[PDB]
C-alpha cells in the first residue's frame, strides 16, 4: 500500500507573504490546537498505509493537517490569512467525510474545531 506525495509546504513561483493575522495564525491558532491533548493524530498527514486505511485517499482528494499547515507558516508559504483558514477548514471537513459520528477522531476534531473558531473570532484586523 501507499500513501500519496504530502501536500506542498513550499513552491518556487507561489509568491509569499508575513502579514499580522499569519503571525497571530502561527503563535496563537496553531499553538494553541498543536498543544491540544487531541492534536497529535492530526500533526502530520494520515499516513493510511501504517493505519491500514487501504479506501482513505480515495475517499479524500484534498488532505490536509496541522503538520502541513505549520510548514507552510512557518516557510512563509501564504499570501493571506484566509488560506491558512481554508487549510484548517479542509482539515476537518476531511475527518468528517471520512469517519462515522462517535468515532474517537471525530469527538477529537470537534474538539479542536471549537478551539479553532474561537481563536480565529479574535484574529486581528490586518495592518
Ligand atoms: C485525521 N485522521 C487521523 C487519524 C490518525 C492518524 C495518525 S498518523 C498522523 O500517524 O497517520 C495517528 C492516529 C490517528 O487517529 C487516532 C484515532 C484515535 C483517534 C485517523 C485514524 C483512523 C484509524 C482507523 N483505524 C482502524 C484501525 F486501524 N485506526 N486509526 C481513522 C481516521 C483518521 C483521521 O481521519
Amino acid at each position: 500500500s501507499m500513501n500519496p506525495p504530502p501536500p506542498e509546504t513550499s513552491n518556487p513561483n507561489k509568491p509569499k507573504r508575513q502579514t499580522n493575522q499569519l503571525q497571530y495564525l502561527l503563535r496563537v491558532v496553531l499553538k494553541t490546537l498543536w498543544k491540544h491533548q487531541f492534536a497529535w493524530p492530526f500533526q502530520q498527514p494520515v499516513d493510511a498505509v501504517k493505519l491500514n486505511l487501504p479506501d482513505y485517499y480515495k475517499i479524500i482528494k484534498t488532505p490536509m493537517d496541522m503538520g502541513t499547515i505549520k510548514k507552510r507558516l512557518e516557510n512563509n508559504y501564504y499570501w493571506n490569512a484566509q488560506e491558512c483558514i481554508q487549510d484548517f477548514n479542509t482539515m476537518f471537513t476531511n475527518c468528517y467525510i471520512y469517519n462515522k459520528p462517535g468515532d474517537d477522531i471525530v469527538l477529537m476534531a470537534e474538539a479542536l474545531e471549537k478551539l479553532f473558531l474561537q481563536k480565529i473570532n479574535e484574529l486581528p484586523t490586518e495592518e
